[PDB]
């Protein structure tokens, strides 16, 4: 037998807020959050948004939880997450933007889920990114500071 640790089966992430966003102009209605969890680029689950917060509170403080398994989560797939923008008009539909991307290593350097609340910053999209979640985009924390960051709780119960 053991002890029993580590025995996690359901990954459940909640987002705080976000940083020195991408919103200039004072046009933009909404916003909210694209996260998922790819393989070598594909695809392995349905992916998950976050509420829609206005640009001038990107706070979120939402309860995330992901259609994944912790014990059939493979070591290449990762977490990636994307901040866009939606603004429509009246009888018009809304229009959904790319702003930042973000890919964290679900599994540590030393094949641990990672844990503890984490803040860090987002790469720029490319020019009018076509998609709006980029899971082929790099993994880590951008050094640069102009650039956006976007806070989440790391929590792992069943």
């Amino acid at each position: 037998g053991s002890s029993g640790s580590s025995g996690n089966s359901a990954l459940r992430i909640k987002i705080l807020c976000a940083t020195y966003v991408n919103v200039n102009i004072r046009d933009i209605d909404k916003i909210y959050v694209r996260t998922g969890i790819y393989h070598g680029g594909e695809p392995l689950c349905d992916n998950v948004n976050t509420q829609r917060v206005p640009c001038s509170n990107p706070r979120w403080n939402e309860w995330l939880n992901y259609d994944i398994y912790i014990p059939d989560l493979p070591r290449a797939a990762r977490l990636c997450l994307s901040i866009c923008s939606v603004k429509g008009r009246k009888g018009a539909k809304e229009e959904h933007c790319p702003l930042a991307w973000g890919n964290i290593n679900l599994f540590d350097y030393t094949d641990t889920l990672v844990s503890g609340k984490m803040a860090l910053n987002l790469w720029p999209v490319p020019h009018g990114l076509e998609d709006l979640l980029n899971p082929i985009g790099v993994t880590g924390s951008n050094p640069n500071k102009e650039t956006p960051c976007l806070e989440l709780e790391f929590d792992w119960f069943s």
